[PDB]
């Protein structure tokens, strides 16, 4: 049911997030690397029949050598019938043949195992496949569902080998009890249930748990992260990610504190999911976009791309001027295949009405990034001007200018997006919340001084902004007017006095 | 500082939310009933000489018969010095002169004590005096401070007695510790801590905490619930409020679960107290701004209004199909004294594009309120027209009229506001944001048929939403152009057939 004689692609596909080239895409699923083959595997809810949501539905699968150029396979798993779906889940990699599945042709890096939830009309259950060919073609197993507790309502597993207790972990939500349950096995086939779990922002329901040691940064040590999706009932409005920092035992996790944080503060990150097999750290993405208005964005012919791929550590980082709390951390992967078209670097700028930054670029890929250290210098103005601005400018196209704007207000202590585009109209706009903020701390002080930084990128229709050398993430969608995209940069202020010192400025045109 | 040369009150001073008459209001202080004098006591943090936050800082007050006719009076508390101030604060009636300030000349249930911090120069200390003329004039004690811990984070203490452990319990915020500090004393003079509370969502430092006793609809049963105020660092961005719901036995407050949930999910509901001495139920309110902007918006001779009084009850109501969550619920205060000048009344209402709901008022007092039981049918339409919208209009003044728009969406089973007002411009607008949404449940089923309410007050320049007879409630200002207030309400659909059955519609137009 696609109409594909209308495609946007030229003026609002992303180059470097993964989008399906055609039909529906939302949560990410059966993330791993591949050491044998040296591949990252990207799997997602996939229905290439429309772009909106709907059954039959299935793992589609894409690989990666770098985390930003995809190429995408053919579908991996699918339904035994049209009105049931391969809900979200996750891939293990079983070395050591706990599952009887692998013989000694498959190679122990290769031994793949996918983990998910099978949706049928008044049934939700786990079900497993292994794969033999590195991860395109899987076989179910023969005795699913693995786990069946007779709900409709139970979904979403992520599963991880866990050393100390010498099991398999499942994480999965019972999805409206508000509860993450904790299951054990040896093998993937028998599970026992180990523990409940249930914390911070409820909403309408538990989606998509993960739980994975995460590093403390300059550290040997780590903690245990709990991660949670919740839709709707987000406090920003739809779905949304939060997280909880503890230990695990292999049975229960404890959370250090009862205190509620969310991983992205944009509006359009959703269903996290961490990749299976890094070697160094934990690297994860997420579905960009919000189920309020999700299947009625104007792409076409697909909808939806994921993230960035994202580093993630703790860190203890002041939350307010007299207190430090280990706080979740996360950083772009950004590596060195991708092309620099064009770069503006300044130093050491004192910012003014009369000195703003603009971008003087030939032409324009829509792929942009900003990487802005600044100081708030000790200059008292008019309320109206405590803020500078980067703004995101289109070409003019039919005699206009689209803009998205991101700031900061040094009385606010306080980064914002407005993503509102004038005359770009699409169904439940009224859900397309325009303008967010995030407050921190200084990243530092020089004398008494407040230092900051931003980095952000804008890739044709995604915007991801990390604050602080990755302290706060933000991700957000935007939607320019037909054949318009992100062609220049500026940095303004109407201070007539710099109030803002940019240390360092490099803004860079990107390409694939 | 104050220019009473402009005066917006015309089209934008609240008619029965209170207001200072000019100069600068925030947080609500010293909340209590006079029994005796058949009174309602308004304190609040009051800075005379600016429409801006400043020293010295002093409780103004304000008295009312019925909670929404206010007479303003002589300033009740005051610093020592210009670069000090009288912080947030409550009162008690110590009935049986625990103090000792109290002789058989002054009635028990106007034994008035104001518990309330001293903020100096590097030093916040709580402190307390009393009042020998039923709360008009304050004495302060000899001996104060009464709680001294070397800080400059410790603030707002709530008192309340405690009849079960027969003694004077005080939350107070250790506010960038992220502790809310349980105190108890005999007389009000000597404090002994007792437990701390840490839990919820952080934001930069925790503020106004409040403890008591809420009763559960159709029962005889009640729990303790904790109130705390955060700011900045709401999830909405700037200052919010949140609660706990639990037990308490004098000494430490027991959360029944470790969930996060907001008070009021609108941007503009911050630093809520309860007033002491309400014979039947919790009655409390706010200050009905956010600290992002509260000292921007386009109001002169003064800034800041409360919210109404509202009435808090506990009930368990359904956040998702299956499961019941026992949930803060809040509906105004509004008397008989409010007089109802006109009014449109509908019932059965199939509405449709050709069908729209009109108020035709002969002249407007910019004081409305809307009662909304609503049905959704089973009818498919195109995913732009799942929708109908509350348009509250100004009149047309140099031929333009001005709307804020309260929605609800059937796809999303959530209602949303858009305050978006175009050419209105004031500084730190960036954190003004316009689009709010609320999820919900079905209020009830008839048959198949999911049934909502909707309860809306506009008043100039503030709306209070409640939904589903106040399962959800959400405060948020608006201003109008110059000269601009509300002058009619419409209620519309682009649905060709009816998706919305309005079982019952009632608008009024009020007056004090
Ligand atoms: C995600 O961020 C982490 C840093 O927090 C990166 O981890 C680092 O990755 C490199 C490999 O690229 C590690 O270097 C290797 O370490 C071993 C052992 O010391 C050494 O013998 C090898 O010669 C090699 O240099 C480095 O140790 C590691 N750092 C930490 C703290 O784990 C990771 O690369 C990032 N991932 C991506 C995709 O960006
Ligand atoms: C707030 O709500 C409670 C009901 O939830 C009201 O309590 C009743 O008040 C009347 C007297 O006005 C008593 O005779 C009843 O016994 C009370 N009922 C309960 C269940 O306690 C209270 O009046 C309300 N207050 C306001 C101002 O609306
Ligand atoms: O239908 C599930 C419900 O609408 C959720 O809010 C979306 O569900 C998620 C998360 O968005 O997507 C998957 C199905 O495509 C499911 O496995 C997962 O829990
Ligand atoms: O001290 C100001 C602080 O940063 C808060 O965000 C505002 O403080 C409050 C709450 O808004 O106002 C009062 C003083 O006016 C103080 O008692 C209370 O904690
Ligand atoms: C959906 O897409 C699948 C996979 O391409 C295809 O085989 C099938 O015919 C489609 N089903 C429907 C209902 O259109
Ligand atoms: C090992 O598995 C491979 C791949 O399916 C299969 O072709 C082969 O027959 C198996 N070998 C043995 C010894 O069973
Ligand atoms: C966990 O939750 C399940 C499903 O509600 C319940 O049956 C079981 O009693 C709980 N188990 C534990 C260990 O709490
Ligand atoms: C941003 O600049 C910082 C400081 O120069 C640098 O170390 C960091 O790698 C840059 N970030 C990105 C995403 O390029
Ligand atoms: C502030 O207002 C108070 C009370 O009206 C008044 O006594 C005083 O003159 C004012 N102080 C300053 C510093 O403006
Ligand atoms: C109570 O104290 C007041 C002064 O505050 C005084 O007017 C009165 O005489 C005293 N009454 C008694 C009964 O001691
Ligand atoms: C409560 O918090 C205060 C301030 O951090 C601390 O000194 C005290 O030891 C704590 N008391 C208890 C009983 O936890
Ligand atoms: C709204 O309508 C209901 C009847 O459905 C009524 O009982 C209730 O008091 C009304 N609320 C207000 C605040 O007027
Ligand atoms: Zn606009």
């Amino acid at each position: 049911s696609i109409d594909l004689s209308v495609d946007t692609s030229e003026y609002n596909r992303p180059l470097i997030h993964f989008t399906p080239e055609k039909g529906w895409m939302n949560a990410p699923n059966g993330l791993f690397y591949d050491k044998t083959a040296k591949l990252w595997h990207l799997y997602f809810q996939y229905n290439p029949n429309a772009t909106a949501w709907g059954q039959p539905l299935y793992w589609g699968h894409a690989t990666s050598n770098d985390l930003v150029h995809w190429d995408e396979h053919e579908i991996a798993i699918g339904p035994e019938h049209d009105n049931e779906g391969i809900f979200s889940g996750s891939i293990v990699v079983d070395h050591n043949n706990t599952s009887g599945f692998f013989n000694s042709s498959i190679d122990p890096n290769q031994r793949i195992v996918a983990i998910y939830t099978n949706n049928i009309p008044d049934n939700q259950t786990q079900d497993i496949a292994f794969s033999l060919d590195g991860g395109y073609t899987f076989t179910k197993y023969e005795n699913n569902p693995v786990i069946d507790v007779s709900s409709n309502q139970f979904r979403d597993p992520k599963v991880f080998w866990h050393e100390d207790s010498n099991q398999w972990i499942m994480v999965v939500s019972k999805s409206q009890e508000y509860k993450i349950q904790i299951f054990g096995s040896a093998n993937l086939k028998n599970w026992v249930l180990n523990s409940n779990f249930s914390s911070g922002y409820y909403g309408n329901q538990y989606e998509c748990p993960g739980l994975i040691e995460v590093p403390i940064e300059n550290s040997d040590k780590s903690k245990w992260v709990m991660f949670l999706a919740i839709n709707p009932g987000s406090p920003l409005g739809g779905s949304i990610n939060q997280y909880f920092v503890g230990d695990f035992d292999g049975f229960q996790f404890v959370p250090d504190d009862s205190q509620t944080r969310f991983v992205d503060i944009g509006k359009d990150f959703y269903a996290f999911q961490t990749f299976s097999e890094v070697e160094h750290g934990v690297l994860g993405l997420a579905w960009a976009s919000n189920w309020q208005y999700a299947d009625q964005v104007p792409t076409n012919p697909w909808r939806s791309s994921t993230s960035l791929a994202r580093n993630y550590t703790l860190r203890y980082v002041h939350t307010n001027a007299e207190t430090k709390q280990l706080t979740l951390i996360q950083n772009p992967v950004l590596p060195d295949s991708i092309n620099v078209v064009d770069k503006l670097k300044k130093k050491n700028v004192k910012l003014t009405n009369k000195k703003p930054i603009k971008t003087n670029f030939k032409g324009s890929t829509g792929l942009f990034d900003f990487n802005i250290t600044f100081k708030v210098l000790n200059l008292n103005v008019s309320p109206g001007k405590t803020h500078f601005d980067i703004l995101i400018n289109s070409q003019e196209l039919n005699s206009s200018v689209d803009s998205i704007k991101i700031g900061f207000d040094s009385s606010q202590s306080s980064f914002y997006i407005d993503r509102h585009i004038p005359n770009v109209e699409f169904p439940r706009k009224q859900f397309f919340t325009d303008k967010l903020a995030a407050y921190l701390e200084p990243l530092d002080y020089d004398q008494d001084l407040r230092v900051f930084s931003l980095y952000g990128i804008v890739d044709k229709n995604i915007i991801e902004l990390y604050f602080n050398d990755g302290t706060v993430a933000m991700t957000n969608t935007f939607f320019m007017g037909e054949g318009k995209y992100p062609h220049d940069i500026q940095i303004v202020t109407d201070t007539e006095e710099p109030l803002f010192e940019l240390e360092s400025v490099i803004i860079r045109e990107l390409n694939k």
